[PDB]
């Protein structure tokens, strides 16, 4: 929408960008000043709880919290009522397992990918172990490319399919639209972990054939910490059983029992993170002013240069060689050095990078490595930063071992 | 300095008379500045990275957890961050759900906020348990002799420290001694006590304790606490698991890590925990003693002014047992209407059932209007309240 120069105009709103080269955006994003200003105005100018209390402050907070839910719903192509606020993606996913637990029978089958983050693996493991389910992993290569033929066989008799949109370890962008169409043809519930897609590329629930979808405010959306989202497609309102219950979730309560209210309030127990939802809505508004298409483009350029530069240094990097299937994340290793050491040297030069397993241990074991070092980007990162990154990589790479 | 020196830090204080503190508190500038510093100067995820931003974030996050532990007399590792009291309470029910057998007994009070009632109701329903209520009066002072009777066979006792509808301060020390004496696990809902009066887990004999940053502690929204006494680390099943929760993981198995990370699934509300820690620091600069005295002084004046006006108020007549909350009703007028006219005068009050329908149904009322305080509220505010209240009751001829 807005006429902005990328990345110069985003950088102007983010003071830390003058201090460091921030390449750890898959862990969490830097926060623009206008997102913190939107939260600061709730705290200082209209501080109150919601649930439509008659007083003016509650009226204004409530109106802002509702606005925030709608902004989020539009961003995803969802209806207002299908959006539920959690603390993070992890909560959202656990809520899907706990909320659907009751519909599984011994011998049922959950299928996922072998690349999942622990948060999109552990709930399904625990649930499988407890109810005697089968948990099967669709097959794929070491770059993260899934065998879609194997996907069709695995999904066939599946009760539920849970997949990440993008891998936080490898940067592979899975073909979630195709996987969703398969799940639909086979009558399997489809859950998408969009923790690394939201705010970096397009995420639309109807395009993705999603039944549930989860993402985290603090990542691509450029919101604060402490705010997540769980999309619950309306088809499921009659079966999903709210895992958290109490204030705000009812029509009536007596000492003998209770009656739940309509969604979305049905799923939101107690005072919500009002400030976080306002912040996330400002994050989303900020993203839409830049445009998801231009964000993707800017990340693809950074990925292209970084990658070409590491080939020149003969530094192996992971994930798909086809850049059309590679998000703004480049995991790499320097043979002869431990990832933690590479990240430490990079930190002494003011370049922030992550090292280790990335909460994706099955990725590291599949590939047969201890960790990787990971550089991740966002729209505010620059080609200039990548050049200076390559410059220190170059120096670092000198000497044997 | 009290309350002027606190009011200097809250701009809203110059725009309205905020008497809706039990719903949520107003937030002082230093709380917001602390959260802004994280977002603008050391923004990063926690867990562990070598990079400097992550070192700082990790350090401040841990520091927050310590500040919260010390606030309530706990051990660093016994503090779990959640989104609010309601999540904390639900997590207690879900993580202990496995220890009950059909016919076991859960005991609570009859004045509970829905968040400290429904999880127990649900659990009793699904497990064939006995859910029983200790008796009390309309004020609502609990019958402690009845509590002995009821806690005897109990597997778990859940009580609120203070009622958000009546303002009654329960005798939690005593109820806690009883349940310990009877071998029951004691769970305390301190949503309305944290930040308004002393809450120490040792003194309270609590096994589990819950509170909300956004209320008395003058912290932000989205940050709750659950206290888990070290005794229960091997019984309590973490209801939410994944990132930051493990030691190892493979495609068909997982090993969980140690408290408190074992109970915190995914990227935590870093900015909230840091905001909460600065609210607790702000609270301590003032002192819980002074906060409680300031609020008692407002209740006492408010209450006598409403007697003078023939406006009935609920909860304990004994002010020693009455927190900083006064629920009342104007005869001839629905509470939502009293709240509107008060709002027209820039006085913020809450009306309705306050998510405590069993309180309303025990008293035989639809709801009440609720004026609630904090340390920054003033005597001059209470007087202006009583003035519009007077005009309001006069007009009703
Ligand atoms: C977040 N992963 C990062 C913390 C990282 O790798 O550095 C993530 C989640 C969990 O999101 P939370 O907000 O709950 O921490 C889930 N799925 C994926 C793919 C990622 O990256
Ligand atoms: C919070 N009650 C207020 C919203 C009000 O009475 O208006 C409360 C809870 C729930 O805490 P949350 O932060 O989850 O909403 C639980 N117990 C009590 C006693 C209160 O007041």
């Amino acid at each position: 929408m807005a006429s902005m120069r990328i990345p110069e105009d985003v950088r102007k709103d983010i003071p830390l960008t003058n201090e460091v080269i921030y390449f750890d955006n898959t862990a969490t994003s830097l926060t623009p000043k206008p997102v913190v200003e939107a939260m600061d105005e709730y705290y200082l100018k209209y501080r109150a709880n919601v649930h439509r209390g008659v007083h003016r402050l509650s009226q204004m907070a409530t109106h802002k919290y509702e606005e925030s839910r709608k902004i989020v719903a539009d961003f995803i192509g969802a209806k207002f009522e299908e959006i539920v606020f959690t603390k993070n993606t992890s909560e959202s996913l656990n809520l899907v397992a706990l909320g659907l637990g009751h519909i599984f029978k011994r011998g049922d089958k959950i299928v996922t990918t072998p690349y999942e983050h622990h948060s999109d693996l552990l709930p399904w493991q625990r649930l499988a172990t407890k109810l005697g389910l089968k948990l099967e992993f669709i097959e794929g290569d070491d770059e993260g490319n899934l065998d879609l033929s194997d996907a069709e066989k695995k999904i066939k008799g599946a009760k539920l399919v849970a997949v990440q949109h993008v891998s936080n370890a490898l940067g592979v962008i899975h073909e979630v639209e195709e996987l969703g169409k398969i799940a639909k043809d086979e009558g399997a519930i489809f859950v998408v972990d969009a923790a690394q897609s939201a705010g970096h590329m397009e995420v639309n629930v109807k395009k993705l054939h999603a039944d549930f979808l989860a993402f985290s405010g603090h990542k691509g959306p450029m919101g604060p910490t402490g705010i997540g989202v769980l999309y619950i497609r309306e088809e499921f309102f009659d079966t999903f059983e709210p895992p958290l219950i109490g204030g705000g979730t009812i029509e009536d309560v007596s000492l003998d029992g209770y009656k739940l209210t309509e969604p979305p309030e049905r799923f939101e127990a107690g005072t919500p993170n009002i400030g976080g939802a306002i912040g996330l809505a400002a994050g989303i508004r900020y993203i839409e002013r830049i445009g998801l298409g231009r964000i993707e483009r800017q990340e693809h350029k950074l990925v292209k240069r970084t990658t070409e530069g590491l080939d020149e240094l003969e530094v192996p990097w992971y994930g798909p060689r086809n850049l059309k299937k590679h998000a703004g994340v480049v995991s790499f290793n320097v043979p002869g050095l431990h990832p933690h050491d590479v990240a430490a040297i990079l930190d002494d030069h003011s370049i922030m990078v992550r090292s280790g397993h990335h909460c994706a241990l099955p990725v590291m074991k599949k590939l047969g490595i201890n960790g990787t070092v990971r550089a991740s980007f966002h729209v505010y990162n620059s080609l200039e930063e990548v050049e200076t990154f390559l410059g220190v990589m170059e120096e670092l790479v000198k000497g044997l071992k």
